[PDB]
């Protein structure tokens, strides 16, 4: 009946029920349908994850935040499943139509409203958050009032600093963006102004040469501009922990120029795209240990300039660009997005790292089925199931690129909005497109790392179109396949690759 579905402990009517949207570039200047569905939370720093531009997500502007009410009396009916065959079942609802449509019915709404005007539904909003997520009815939607938060697209912000400085009021690292800024211009003149700094360029080959040869020029360069007394901050905490070794902020440096060509240096998105996939960003950001040792203004701006200067050092060695200037320019906004999405995770409470059944390790990740039943893709039925995976890493922050999955037409489909990885809570979602009829990659909307003190859930939701059973001889994927940093070997790029296998039962 209900009772299998409702979670009455989380279920009540209020007069004046108020929550959080985020939403879109643009939009500040009621609430309208562009989503099936209109998404709120009742938290207001959650909802900043709905407002990155949809066709730039990893780098774009963010919009706002507002906080919309229903006049009146809301039912909040809280569900304890997601899945919409189930709901449709235990409520007694139509097995047919859309479970929204029908939450918007008046029938729906006098079985249900206990006298309230409409009911919204309630759900938890991720592993690892507290947050409430709250669907609506978009026809219900049109009677919210709405009132503004936060713009994020304010005036004198530069990238999606105003989103993250908002969102660190959460927490604690709470840095100013615009001072790091400032801070790192001063401090790439101040290095490219110094007479060892000047002496050590000239010593530059300033043409192709080998990655070791790259590589030992690059130290010499590193160890020259920890002499800086501007440095002096950084050289202090470079010396505490091996991460943050020349050699390591070296390698970091080579592999930038290897991966930017002009087309990636010419947009942001791209750039973002490019750098979040690599290896061994904490040994430029100072994160080791389960801790953010680079947590000033002072250093994180001495960090981004020496990691800029010694781009536009390692590009001619290593690279195929012909100008410098993507150092300068997308190469430090770029990495300023990867260090504010990193310390948004350490802000955030850790999500347990126990894995509940035997890890899988390869490449310093680990990663785990939540429990048997999630390793099992059932088949001989309409509808979804929703399957989850626990991924750690041992020390250093390692990205998580995408997830492959499997398909098979008409009998296993990936459900797109459903689909999320959660790290410390923040759910990010997904964006997926077909690699073929078989397979499916799909990459978050916002950069992801795990590492000591940042774990994840990864959530992969299907969908069954019709009620045959997927054949044995059907079964490309014996796995869903994690994918970590690339790594690029020859000239070749290679993923890092965690396999989970599942089992298809009826």
């Amino acid at each position: 009946g209900a009772d299998d579905v409702v979670d009455s402990s989380k279920s009540f009517v209020m007069e004046n029920f108020s929550s959080y949207h985020g939403t879109k570039p643009g939009y500040v200047d009621g609430i309208q349908k562009p989503w099936k569905e209109f998404y709120s939370t009742d938290n207001k720093y959650d909802a900043a994850g709905y407002s990155v531009d949809n066709e730039n997500p990893l780098s774009g502007k963010a919009g706002g935040v507002v906080k919309v009410t229903y006049p009146g009396l809301t039912k909040v009916l809280a569900l304890k499943v997601d899945n919409a065959e189930t709901i449709k079942k235990e409520l007694g609802l139509s097995l047919t139509e859309p479970l929204m449509e029908q939450v918007g019915t008046e029938e729906f709404i006098k079985r249900f409203g206990d006298g309230a005007s409409r009911v919204v539904l309630s759900l938890p909003f991720a592993e690892g958050s507290s947050s409430v997520e709250y669907i609506n009815n978009w026809e219900q939607a049109k009677a919210l009032s709405v009132e503004l938060e936060i713009n994020f697209e304010t005036r004198g912000k530069r990238g999606q600093d105003a989103m993250y400085e908002y969102m660190a009021q959460a927490c604690c690292i709470n840095l100013d963006w615009d001072v790091i800024r400032d801070k790192t211009k001063t401090k790439i003149e101040s290095l490219k102004e110094h007479g060892p700094i000047k002496n050590k360029m000239s010593e530059s080959p300033n043409k192709t040469v080998s990655e070791e040869k790259a590589k030992q020029y690059l130290e010499e360069f590193h160890q020259t501009a920890l002499e800086h007394p501007e440095l002096s901050e950084l050289k202090t905490v470079t010396g505490t922990n091996p991460v943050f070794a020349g050699a390591n902020y070296a390698a970091w440096a080579v592999n930038v120029a290897q991966v930017i060509d002009s087309e990636t240096a010419d947009n942001l998105e791209k750039t973002t795209a490019a750098l979040s996939i690599l290896p061994g960003i904490g040994s430029v950001m100072g994160i080791a240990d389960g801790a953010v040792h680079h947590n000033t203004e002072e250093i994180v701006a001495q960090s981004i300039a020496l990691s800029s200067l010694m781009v536009a050092q390692a590009i001619p060695l290593v690279g195929e660009l012909v100008d410098i200037g993507f150092a300068a320019y997308n190469f430090v906004e770029s990495i300023i997005n990867l260090f504010q999405v990193v310390h948004n995770s350490y802000n955030r409470p850790a999500y347990s790292p126990g894995h509940k059944t035997q890890p899988f390790l390869h490449d310093g990740y680990a990663v785990s089925w939540n429990t048997v039943e999630d390793s099992i893709i059932r088949t001989g039925f309409q509808g979804e199931s929703g399957h989850d995976i626990k991924i750690t890493a041992e020390n250093t922050p390692l990205p998580i690129a995408g997830v492959l999955l499997p398909t098979i037409p008409g009998k296993l489909d990936v459900n797109k909005s459903k689909t999320h990885i959660s790290v410390n809570g923040r759910k990010i979602r997904m964006r997926c497109r077909a690699i073929d009829g078989d397979v499916t990659f799909c990459r978050p909307k916002s950069p992801v790392y795990v590492g000591n003190g940042v774990h994840a859930n990864l959530h992969v939701a299907f969908h069954r179109s019709s009620s045959e059973k997927i054949h044995s001889n059907e079964i490309s994927s014996d796995s869903i396949g994690v994918l970590g940093y690339q790594k690029t070997v020859d000239h070749t790029k290679v993923n890092s690759k965690l396999s989970l296998f599942f089992e298809i039962k009826s």
